[PDB]
């Protein structure tokens, strides 16, 4: 043979991946969060799995025929969970999704059955994982795969209001003339309509802008800075309006999530995960707070000094989560 | 205002971009092209332009949204070509697209048409920039938009079989066991099923293949190499048949060819141009060949001493290509 | 000749840089500035200027054959000033720098008398550029630039605090086991020993520090905050008693600079600007505040809104610098 | 405290880095080589030794003052080993440096001695690690490496020939007006005098620069394209003469090398390796020869058509090593 001819093979040894990573779902998300990890170079291998074994397998060569433009020497698809084994991070993006006028809560029992096949099929490969959950109600589905997986909070993440804590700062940084970067601003609770602006918090070089305008964020304000929370929640409905479904913006939420676990960062970004004990919470109720993400998943949670204001609509999205996770059906 | 509490302006100045690219189509293709390149950091202002309004409003926002992951500051869109002025770079994706089953041939009177449109426009708003041709058959397609455009040859380049030998490598590489980075070999002529794998050159680390199997590549090769240009040549049609389009590959493809245009890097890349006077072509055929690709496009093509063979070969796709275009009226 | 048998030429080789970069002064300085540019990608070309000339083209040999792992194609060097025409930016880190127990403040007459030769030599080629003053004092030093240069204040930019700051942020990171990213905090004014570590911007997720613990930054500080600042101004001083002198950190923070201004990103940085009008300020001072960076160096200042001690800390620095700069000539 | 009253943690991690690269000795190729690592962002951890304790201490104060800048979270140091605990990747630069005019095989019992103090306390820490070998005389020192580790073959690698190569690669760009990427050019066995240009192997795009001139190399060639190999082997010496030292190409190819082994790439490099059963080579001689490197270090060896002079100048490269090697005390 021609290889042999060229090349001597000197050690025989059984390739184990070393920072590999697997998402479930090749939709619009999916794809997204492929190419964005890909060409991010968080990985030394990339696992797809889906159900539609034509689209799977399209979209696993399309991204083999990129190599020679990334670092990521292995890619490989397979409707069989054994294709994910060894994966330190997993990330779930199957699923329904919401049409225009329907709520992401509405998904919850689709959502949910689906998760029942995938979450044990996913961890009984990868004893090493962090579940990272984007499918929607992402702070629902970050609980059902959670009491699913059996696994410690630490490890099972949602992408929550990464996304709408980007797309505020986005806002707030086109009002401003300054990066997105450097303009400072929470958005907590449900990645959904019950999602709170942190308004205490917003800031730009450590000047707040509440200190500067008191109304800022109410009905009061000249500026109508509330507006700029109005279009992060309605954000997704608007895309999805425009051209069908939304994809690029959540792609890179999720490869700026991958790249904090991946390189053992410990960047605080607004996750979802268990805030039972803060903000007079009793129950096992999973939104965005901002976490300290790492190798580990979430190992800490930053305790955010709410106004009574916030934390009473931080409550309440809580309240509205709690609600539906009392009609889950394991 | 609160931005004048916060900010003290000390220059108003709009200012135009130093590192405009543009993307004409916003079809899967067009967009894989927008996010590598904006993921690979090559410009300052990203430009889309398409005719279906609300389609291009949705991709430009949910791009936008992703600002904060990214260092491309302003991105912007419209169906008015005022939106492309100042492009250092345009890269034009419109069109009908390969149709499963279908040859690349098929569609080239209603994307010549499409082009007597887009070229002129693009060419009154940025009359120095580059044109990058990636809409098929990309080879007529070049030649089309040079003659329409009126810019020197240098300044119109298709990316032609840049994507064909990237698939040769990744394949080459999966076979040896080696990155396709360390596997080179090159696929010229046509981007389609007259392309011309230049058996001649195919090397590991200057270890001429050819030299340790004398029939590479022919009939009477005992390994049937011959087999990784047919899948070279299948690619799409398989991507296609599976996934409905193809678009990952091509986009970084794209984004390989944008980044040697933007950073003068004047690496190699097989690319359609002018052949005219070369292999004893004598018409305004545009095909690709091993071409220096910097800021001024292509200065400079490497003469490959290719075999009777790959002459032959290399001849009989510029036949091909000349047929269907001197059936050209524009 | 080979070249010719080997490559056809299309197109006469009239090649003007797009991103080009100078760095003046091949110290440790300049030298980790260049690696650190190169390491990012952010030129098409970089030149140094210095008067060694040994040094000198043993430096830029030495940064040439690193080439194949860099994307930065031109790499030129010359004591004579034509050798950064059309430079984009120019980053001056030429003259001497300070001994042990020696104030920055000491090399102010020898480094005067440098940038009244480089000053004009600079702007002569590259009227288009932007400063970017490193060499110390860094805040006279940039006033001294802008008045020589006839450039307007927001092309002469000085590194100032954006070294100090990413010293805190780090220090505070280490204290909190969360990244400096996540860590916010802003030290201003001189960058020296009259820097303002300024406490009431100090946050983690927009939760101020100061409002968790009000003795932060005071001698009464059970945690002593303050040593942090401490740990800051004594930065290059401990750094110098260790290894002799500083660079890496420098170099980094010089890059960071360059980015924002190549990119045009619009990211706020604490950099040498005049200061006249703010904080009842009236002499034509340069130092540290909060400026929004881009293609036209500084367009916008952050109006921090600081405490009465950190505002008479901040005019107290600005008294420092008046009281060395009103003696200059030149 | 201000931590406690900030942060809640959940758990207490294990903080064992999973990409851990351990960089010893501190002079100014460690400081390249660590430098070029932390910009690549290769590892998660990065760990510096050295015997002067002063200089290990500032060097690494100095890089993580850069912390803000870069995404390698934790950089440590002591001249204890125990900071390199669980490396998978050890970069050895420690020992005598070759001083001007003096050539690499002088320094070889000096290192030898370091050696078998280093080695043993490098495998006790880590004992699954690669061992990248950077202290010259380099293939000398992989064999001694290799012989005091006790490792298999395929984890103890010697930088050898890789910057020897992207020099000449360089060089032959130069020459070309083409970017080194796409000029192609080995050079093997001793990194020094006794190095092998590989003239059969020397191309752009495939085509054989010795196929359009026979006398390539020779002395009856024109052009003189020996005089490149020349300043190849004269490089060092030339840029020691001229700025003392040589590092940032040096650097630069040892994170070339790194990556590949990190990220498990399986490209092919010019390293250092057992050449023993090729070219008629029957002892345990260490040279440059084509690797495939990947996360178990040498996997394969690329077997060179080398020409019958080729051969003999690389077997006289072999001897020449082998008459020092045989005759080691340790
Ligand atoms: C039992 C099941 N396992 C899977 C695995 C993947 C998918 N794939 C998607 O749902 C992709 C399309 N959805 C979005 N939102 O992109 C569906 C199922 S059903
Ligand atoms: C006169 C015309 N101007 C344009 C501009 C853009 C597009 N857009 C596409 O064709 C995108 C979808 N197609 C592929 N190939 O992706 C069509 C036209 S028609
Ligand atoms: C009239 C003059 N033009 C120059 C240009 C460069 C340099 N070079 C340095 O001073 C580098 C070393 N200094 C530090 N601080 O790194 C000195 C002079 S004097
Ligand atoms: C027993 C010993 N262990 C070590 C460890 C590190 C160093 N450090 C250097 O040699 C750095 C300076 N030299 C070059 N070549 O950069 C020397 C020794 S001696
Ligand atoms: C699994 O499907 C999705 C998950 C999240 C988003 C992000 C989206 C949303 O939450 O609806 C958004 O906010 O843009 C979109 C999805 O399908 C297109
Ligand atoms: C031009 O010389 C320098 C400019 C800035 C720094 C940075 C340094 C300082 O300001 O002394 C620091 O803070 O590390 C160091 C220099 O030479 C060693």
């Amino acid at each position: 043979a021609l290889k042999d001819q060229l090349i001597v093979n000197l050690l025989k040894e059984e390739q184990v991946p070393q920072n590999k990573i697997t998402v479930v779902g090749v939709g619009a998300v999916g794809m997204a969060c492929a190419i964005s990890i890909l060409m991010k170079d968080l990985a030394d291998e990339l696992a797809l799995v889906d159900v539609i074994e034509d689209k799977l397998k399209g979209e696993m060569m399309d991204l083999q025929h990129g190599s020679l433009f990334l670092k990521t020497p292995k890619i490989v698809s397979s409707k069989d969970y054994s294709v994910t084994a060894n994966s330190k991070l997993v990330i779930i993006t199957a699923g329904a999704r919401q049409q225009e006028g329907e709520s992401r809560l509405n998904l919850v029992q689709r959502n949910v059955n689906i998760f029942k096949f995938i979450i044990p099929n996913v961890v009984k490969y990868s004893p090493q994982c962090k579940l990272l959950i984007v499918s929607n109600p992402v702070d629902i589905l970050t609980y059902v795969a959670w009491k699913i997986s059996g696994f410690p909070k630490n490890r099972v993440i949602g992408s929550g209001c990464n996304l709408d804590s980007a797309r505020f700062r986005y806002l707030m940084g086109e009002r401003l003339g300054v990066h997105p970067l450097s303009c400072h601003g929470w958005v907590l609770g449900e990645h959904g309509d019950s999602s709170v602006p942190v308004w205490s918090g917003v800031n730009v070089a450590g000047v707040s802008l509440k200190s500067l305008n008191p109304q800022l964020g109410t009905d009061a304000d000249k500026e109508q800075w509330k507006d700029v929370h109005k279009q992060v929640v309605d954000s997704a409905y608007e895309v999805i309006k425009l051209k069908g479904y939304t994809s690029w913006a959540i792609g890179l939420s999720v490869a700026d999530l991958a790249e904090s676990i991946m390189k053992n960062l410990r960047r605080v970004h607004p996750i979802s995960t268990m805030i039972k004990g803060l903000y007079g919470i009793k129950e096992d109720v999973f939104l965005s707070v901002p976490c300290i993400l790492g190798q580990n998943g979430i190992s800490d949670v930053v305790k955010v000094t709410l106004t009574p204001d916030e934390e009473a609509r931080l409550k309440k999205s809580a309240d509205t989560l709690w609600g539906i996770q009392k009609e889950l059906q394991f």
